[PDB]
């Protein structure tokens, strides 16, 4: 309800696509 929110979230889109832009990372094959 707009008070804790906010970046929370946006954490966790960069969370989410952390590792997906981190250790999914694999130009080398696989």
């Amino acid at each position: 309800m707009k008070n804790r929110l906010g970046t929370w979230w946006v954490a966790i889109l960069c969370m989410l696509l952390a590792s997906h832009l981190s250790t999914v990372k694999a130009r080398g094959i696989k």
